[PDB]
């Protein structure tokens, strides 16, 4: 009953800090956590420190994280005020900044990009502190005879959301951004392909689905960040060529559907893109299946965070005028359901009842010297570090819900699963609610 948005907001914001990967600041929040990976490189050792590790694990899976940094860009772009109110604004900066210097680095030569660092597998084995790792961390890449559309697509996307965050801030930072975004655009629009079909290791954990739809959404970026009229052609031309108002509606690290469409509907103001916004929210508010609480279920994997990728498409719908009010009281809904109204807490380290063992190595670690291993993951007692703001798998679609470690699908976490729900915060924050 009752919850403090802006708390919730800079919870979230802990959990990022929680996922950071290499050398932290001295001016790092979650403590526990300490430096590591930072041997990242790539074929000729470049240095590919830095970034976030995608989930409990320890892996830098590119697309999701590119995914995350769009999304948590957005949110700062149209809901600042949310974090401004939350005291969190040069906290938000950081957590984008934090990926994008990652991109950065990873965009080796102009059509050369680096996707992952750590296999699968490798990474996998282990359970334990980050800092502890001495298995070998493959980095892998996509080029011109490798292509990865979505990859480069959605990278670009983040690195273009990211110049317009930092425009006034840190105008050297955002040409930079710019000048890697446009790159990596043109690397993926000129090169087609999907990212999974070249590095392999990841077809396994992040198929790509389509890569035309990042194109869109790139495009539509690029347009946003430079008001440069060829990109708004191109993503307008590729939208009718590739049919998106007709593909199925949603948000999520595999399709950018809906946020193209929202995204455009705003840039344009074209009546069109509006209706098919409009139809796919009411199709959830009044038809998708929900569970007997309220819960929207979109899918078994990472629930909660479908729902609250929906919640932050309808905030944005609100924004362009369509049913405001009933479309913003609906996202609360999602929101707040996350957040206990549903009988308990589904955001670690936050209100009544929330999950203590998330499947998460680092934070289920005793400090050191004490061992960090698989009997670790066997212990029957909580995480020893409440991991504060991290956004659960969430419950079945009949509100049922025990919190296990081993539980990949109910008690995972990852950095997509707060991308849509720390901007949906930040949006409730700055509608006041
Ligand atoms: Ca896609």
């Amino acid at each position: 009953m009752a919850y403090d948005y802006k708390q919730v907001l800079r919870d979230s914001l802990l959990f990022y800090e929680a996922q950071r990967s290499g050398r932290l600041p001295a001016d790092q929040k979650v403590t526990w956590r300490k430096d590591s990976a930072l041997n990242d490189q790539g074929d000729q050792g470049q240095d590919l420190t830095g970034g976030y590790f995608d989930a409990g694990d320890f892996v830098k899976f590119g697309f999701p994280m590119a995914y995350t940094a769009t999304v948590l860009a957005w949110g700062l772009i149209d809901f600042e005020a949310g974090y401004s109110s939350a005291g969190a604004l040069d906290d938000g900066r950081k957590a984008v900044k934090w990926a994008t210097d990652y991109f950065i680095k990873a965009h080796t030569s102009q059509n050369e990009f680096y996707g992952q660092v750590g296999q699968g597998d490798a990474d996998h084995a282990f359970w334990g502190r980050p800092e502890d790792m001495t298995m070998a961390r493959p980095a892998y890449k996509i080029d011109t005879s490798r292509p990865g559309s979505d990859l480069a697509g959605e990278t670009a996307a983040a690195l273009a959301a990211a110049s317009i965050v930092f425009r006034n801030v840190d105008g050297t930072y955002s040409n930079n951004l710019l000048t890697h975004a446009r790159q990596l655009f043109d690397f993926a629009n000129n090169y087609r392909g999907k990212y999974s079909d070249s590095i392999t290791d990841a077809r396994n954990f992040y198929a790509s689905a389509d890569y035309r739809d990042e194109l869109v959404w790139a495009a539509a970026w690029l347009y946003r960040a430079t008001n440069d009229n060829t990109y708004l052609n191109t993503a307008e031309s590729l939208y009718d060529e590739f049919g998106l108002q007709n593909w199925g509606g949603g948000l999520n690290w595999d399709s950018k559907v809906s946020g193209v469409q929202v995204l455009l509907a705003k840039l344009t103001n074209k009546q069109a893109y509006k209706d098919t916004v409009q139809s796919y929210v009411n199709y959830l508010i009044n038809n998708q299946q929900k569970t007997p609480k309220g819960l929207l279920y979109i899918d078994m994997w990472g629930t909660l965070r479908h729902a609250a990728n929906a919640a932050f498409i309808m905030l944005e719908a609100a924004e362009l005028g369509l049913s405001a009010s009933s479309y913003r009281q609906f996202a609360q809904t999602q929101i707040d359901y996350a957040l206990g109204d549903g009988g308990r807490s589904f955001v670690c380290g936050f209100g009544s009842n929330p999950p203590t063992r998330p499947h998460h190595r680092s934070s289920s670690c005793p400090p050191a010297p004490a061992t960090c291993d698989w009997n670790t993951f066997n212990s029957p007692d909580p995480n020893y570090h409440v991991l504060s703001g991290a956004l659960v798998g969430g419950p079945d679609q009949n509100d049922n819900y025990v919190d296990d470690r081993s539980d990949y699908v109910h008690n995972e976490v990852a950095t997509d699963y707060n991308a849509g729900f720390q901007s949906a915060l930040a949006a409730l924050v700055a509608l006041g609610y």
